């Protein structure tokens, strides 16, 4: 195969990074059999079973993940890294740059909507057809989704596997000695120095060692957890019990080394055509270590405890030298299937349809907004709209992504309905846009009707914009509230059903996409 070559070649262009690690991993899975309580395994083990699973469900997960993370010696530390020119080329940062880019929209188009959601309820059967087959490939009020959470930053980093604990946990659930287990990853792990093991190769195996029985080979990397005995996590704990072999498992990165591993697999790369897929789905060779070592400066990246690590391997490694781009479409693309195009859907602007400067899009029923900001470029119009409506300062949009009000309009599903409070000029800026397909019901409620709950929102909605600093005036002057797109949705809809609910939103784009 292409990907063991890949391997095979990052073997040997590494191999002086890899070290002996047997004696340490099998220590960690002793001090894991003598203090975890594998009861509490077997509880996780069960809320993974399940389809769908909530904020309670991932506080014992998280509090699992530390009781392991405090018993176990290998361990990786927060370690964020800033990649500079020197032993990296001015050119190495740009391959580099575009790399880290492109495994962003992977991961992200990857992980996102397990707790996002996929809207699959009254769709075409080409839309259906289409989700299904996204669902699929990542492991997945007619919404799909498997985290129901308020807090999907905790997410993060909760789901690796580890060695030790894959050796702790074969052998204290599936009842054998540790020495029992050590041999057949070992047997495990010597098929894996010359090609990926199997179903066959596992079948084989499990024939002479029972233990591996355990490992359900039909299953997938994408979905579970370290607690889940997939063949991936056994590869992994095999390739650990070689002490030799140049097994990428085996890898140390310091800040001492960082550059240098990284310039090596840059040759392999440029030697053997590697490259991030835009599938999303299992990482190739490439997206593997490239992911792995840039979660963090220090560590063991395959093989460490990696659950108390905040951040995403695109935020704990920069690079540094002195529209969207496809693969921040995509993403968009995909985090617009959250929406229910059947629902009630209410959109606001501030500044003029020809020079928006913030929009907002809010379907009430599920709790989804679309909110983003756009650079104006008649300034002088912009100050008056300042003073007078929306008190945003034009150098605090510097860090906003230019390119959505053209992406989000062009992907707004076909035949949508959106209510607003004086259509005239949605309709303009929709049309300027190029969707007159979208047909618009004006609302009509009066200046203080409108306002009725303005209070209210901004009381339990607050921390959803942070964008409105300078103070605001009205004429008899007076000094009033901001006015911000999306309050102003969910104000007038609270307006409108005479009342304002409380529960989350939901944001529809990812902040990592708002901002730049
Ligand atoms: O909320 C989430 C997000 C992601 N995940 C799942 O976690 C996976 C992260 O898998 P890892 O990136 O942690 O790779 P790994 O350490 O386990 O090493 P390999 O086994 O891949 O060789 C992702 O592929 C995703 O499907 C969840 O289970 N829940
Ligand atoms: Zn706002």
């Amino acid at each position: 195969i292409k990907s063991f070559l890949w391997t095979q070649s990052l073997r040997r262009e590494l191999s002086g990074y890899c070290s002996n690690i047997k004696l340490q991993v099998v220590k960690d899975a002793q001090a894991l059999l003598h203090g975890l309580d594998f009861s509490e395994v077997s509880n996780v083990q069960r809320l993974m079973r399940k389809e769908r699973r909530d904020d309670n469900d991932l506080k014992r997960l998280r509090d699992l993940n530390q009781a392991v993370n405090n018993l176990v010696e290998l361990k990786s530390t927060q370690q964020k890294s800033i990649l500079r020119v020197g032993t990296l080329t001015s050119d190495d940062l740009l391959i580099l740059a575009a790399d880290l880019e492109k495994l962003k929209s992977k991961v992200i188009r990857t992980e996102r909507p397990l707790s996002a959601g996929v809207y699959m309820g009254n769709l075409s059967s080409q839309q259906l057809d289409q989700r299904r087959a996204l669902l699929n490939m990542i492991g997945m009020d007619g919404v799909v989704r498997v985290w129901d959470v308020k807090n999907a930053e905790l997410l993060n980093n909760q789901f690796g596997t580890m060695p030790s604990l894959t050796l702790a946990c074969l052998t204290k659930q599936g009842q054998v000695d540790l020495n029992d287990a050590v041999q057949a990853l070992t047997d495990l792990g010597l098929i894996y120095t010359a090609k990926y093991p199997n179903t066959s190769d596992l079948d084989r195996l499990t024939q002479s060692h029972p233990i591996l029985n355990m490992i359900d080979t039909k299953k997938s990397s994408l979905n579970i957890s370290g607690y889940n005995f997939s063949l991936g996590a056994a590869v992994k704990a095999g390739a650990c019990m070689l002490d030799g072999g140049n097994m990428l498992e085996t890898i140390k990165v310091s800040p001492q080394t960082m550059d240098g591993i990284l310039k090596s697999i840059l040759k392999v790369k440029k030697a053997l055509g590697m490259f991030i897929s835009d599938t999303p789905g299992e990482r190739n060779p490439y997206e593997n270590i490239l992911y792995k070592i840039c979660l963090s400066g220090d560590g063991w990246p395959y093989i460490a405890s990696r659950t108390s690590i905040t951040g995403r391997a695109w935020e704990n490694t920069v690079v540094d030298l002195e529209g969207l781009t496809y693969s921040q479409l995509m993403t968009l693309k995909d985090a617009m299937l959250q929406l229910d195009p059947n629902a009630k859907t209410w959109m606001d602007i501030e500044g003029r349809p020809e020079d928006p400067v913030e929009i907002a899009l809010y379907q009430p029923s599920s709790g989804c907004y679309i909110h983003f900001f756009r650079e104006p470029t008649d300034l002088k119009q912009f100050k008056q709209d300042a003073k007078y409506s929306h008190g945003i300062d034009v150098t605090d949009l510097f860090a906003t992504q230019p390119g959505l009000t053209s992406a989000v309009i062009d992907a707004l599903p076909r035949n949508m309905v959106i209510t607003c409070q004086g259509s005239d000029d949605i309709r303009k800026l929709l049309e300027s846009q190029g969707r007159k397909d979208i047909k618009l019901i004006d609302i009509a409620l009066s200046k203080t009707d409108s306002r009725k709950y303005e209070n209210a929102v901004w009381d339990q909605y607050k921390d959803l914009c942070h964008m409105h600093t300078g103070v605001v005036v009205e004429k008899k002057k007076e000094e009033i509230t901001p006015h911000c797109a999306l309050m102003d949705c969910i104000m007038f809809d609270a307006a409108v059903s005479g009342g304002l609910n409380t529960s989350v939103l939901r944001a529809v784009l990812p902040r990592d996409m708002v901002f730049r």
